[PDB]
């Protein structure tokens, strides 16, 4: 409606593009960045985003350290870049 499936995913790629090795960003980060006047609608898309990367192995989403799938877990998760040798 107000953002596209690939500027959500180009957003999570900027966001930890920008971040140190090992850090990662949370799904607001993402929202507030496409919608910063209005990011809460955006919560489910950046999930069903963080997903799409997370099956093309290119990000890892987490929940209390654990890796999980953002489309299922319940609360607050991380996103981070795989870092698989």
């Amino acid at each position: 409606m107000t953002v596209s499936d690939r500027e959500l995913e180009e957003c999570i790629r900027a966001l930890l593009d920008a971040r140190a090795d090992s850090a990662s960003i949370c799904p607001s980060d993402v929202a507030r960045a496409v919608a910063p006047d209005d990011w809460r609608p955006l919560m489910e898309p950046v999930r069903e985003a963080a997903g799409r990367l997370a099956d093309a192995g290119e990000v890892e989403v987490t929940q209390k350290g654990a890796v999980v799938d953002p489309r299922s877990a319940r609360g607050p998760i991380r996103i981070r870049w795989t870092r698989t040798d």
